[PDB]
RNA sequence: AGGUCUCUCU
RNA sequence: AGAGAGACC
């Protein structure tokens, strides 16, 4: 991805699109009964914790773009993957505006209390005064879509969140990219059978984890990926993704035979333009974080990715033999023989891509069911059903996330939502965990899951 | 103040 | 179905 122009808002004539300035996170009670170093993500340019530009770090992650059109390697990997696709038989016809807005089985309905975007936040017009949930009315949208049209700009928002202390120093905060209701819809009514279908099929056909369960899907991932295991990180995937992975995804979009109308939009995600505070911007290349399906569309391209660096960096290799699955830049992949990752990220930097090991240290050491990570969590076989395998968070992140609160509140439910993630680490770990909540008034006060009941409701999940 | 999953309350 | 929260990407 890559900038290439900016300009003030009076030049383009686009509205100003401003974001709430402090945070909502405060120190919870727990905040000195357990150990953490983060705080919440610098939000404005005049922070004391600042040691760069904000603005400056904020656009950082743009790193700039390389290529621009497919080779032979991409294409043969995206002709691979699409190939991989026909078993699912995706439905390429357009669903209907009613579906796209309100929902189906596996496509939830559009959130009513998420954004509508441009200019719908800048005028006041509110997402409740345009869909109506009993109604099923597609009236007043079919109108504001003739109103306002599409290709509308994304409304960039610093996100409000923790992060670790050198990404508050550098700067580093993330942003929200947030699509105009109206592309959400012709996006939703293009692809909605798609995100139907990957919702719902959630493993190695899709080599997508959208839509997982970890609860379960974790017991499914060592019988998905055989043989031994691949991973890594990449730095600022969404941003420094070249045109030539949008190229590659029109590749395979076409080939499980779209509509070249339905193709055509993904220019449209390739090229954005972006209002943030009073000044607009171009951005070539770079997937947009808030868009209707980014997870979906990030995961397929990173299908593209793995099997072109596997067969530009090594000779012999039978991509059938990959098994991978992704969401959106996070990845875990097996093949039949071991894959050195140091060379698919030698490979990764002529495309762009800047590969780290999955350890986060500076070696690609082997990565094993022992190591391995997927979406934060670790795989624990259980004790007394082996083949039953725990997703496990690190209580270093569970006890980071305890420290803070955006509405006292809701105290109760924060601390439920950590315990149905901390069980997984075992008995003594969790009643470690339950001891230091009580150790402190309000713990005492909270209703908290007993060790023994969260085990039964997890074997329960598969009989 | 984008999605996915999970929980809680009418 | 209506309101909320948390985690993850
Ligand atoms: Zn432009």
């Amino acid at each position: 991805g890559e900038i290439q122009w900016v300009k003030p808002n009076k030049e383009t004539g686009r509205l100003n699109i401003n974001g709430p300035t402090r945070t909502k996170l405060e120190p919870s009670v727990f905040h000195d009964v357990f150990e953490g170093n983060k705080e919440p993500a610098v939000l404005h340019s005049k922070d004391p914790r600042l040691e760069v530009d904000f603005e400056q770090a904020l656009f950082s992650k743009y790193v700039g773009n390389t290529l621009y059109e497919p080779d032979e390697y991409i294409k043969e990997a995206a002709l691979h993957y699409a190939n991989q696709l026909k078993q699912l038989d995706i439905d390429t016809s357009q669903m209907s505006m009613e579906e796209a807005c309100y929902g189906t089985e596996n496509l939830e309905a559009i959130d009513l209390h998420s954004t509508a975007g441009y200019p719908y936040s800048a005028l006041g017009i509110k997402k409740r005064d345009i869909l109506d949930s009993t109604t099923r009315d597609v009236s007043k949208m079919k109108f504001y879509m003739d109103k306002y049209g599409l290709d509308l700009p994304y409304s960039t928002y610093v996100k409000d969140e923790l992060r670790s202390i050198d990404k508050i120093k550098k700067g580093k905060s993330r942003l929200i990219e947030a699509s105009s209701l109206n592309d959400s819809v012709y996006l939703r009514m293009t692809f909605g059978h798609l995100y139907e279908t990957f919702h719902a099929n959630p493993g190695t056909v899709t080599g997508s984890a959208v839509g997982c369960n970890p609860d379960t899907f974790w017991s499914k991932l060592p019988i998905l990926l055989p043989g031994s295991l691949f991973a890594f990180d990449y730095s600022g995937y969404d941003a420094s993704l070249s045109p030539v992975w949008f190229r590659a995804l029109e590749l395979v979009l076409r080939e499980i035979g779209y509509s070249e109308e339905a193709v055509s939009l993904v220019e449209g995600i390739n090229h954005t333009h972006h209002v943030y505070r009073n000044k607009t911007y171009c951005v070539l290349g770079g997937m947009p974080s808030g868009m209707s399906g980014t997870s979906i569309f990030n995961s397929m391209i990173n299908n593209i990715i793995i099997r072109a660096l596997l067969i530009k960096t090594f000779k012999g290799i039978d991509l059938d033999e990959l098994n991978m699955v992704a969401y959106g830049d996070d990845v875990l992949a097996s093949y039949p023989f071991p894959i050195d990752c140091l060379e698919l990220a030698r490979t990764g930097k002529e495309y762009g891509l800047t590969m780290t090991p999955a350890d986060k240290s500076p070696c690609f050491n082997e990565v094993n069911w022992d190591n391995a990570t997927f979406l934060k969590r670790g795989f624990l076989p259980d004790e007394q059903f082996p083949f039953l395998i725990h997703p496990t968070m690190p209580m270093k992140e569970i006890h980071e996330s305890i420290r803070w609160t955006k509405d006292a509140r809701n105290t109760q439910d924060h601390v439920r939502s950590l315990c149905l993630l901390a069980w997984h680490n075992g008995k003594q770990e969790y009643e470690k965990f339950v001891s230091a909540i009580r150790s402190v008034p309000v713990g005492k006060a909270l209703a908290i899951p007993n060790y023994e009941n969260l085990r039964r409701n997890w074997l329960e999940l598969f009989h």
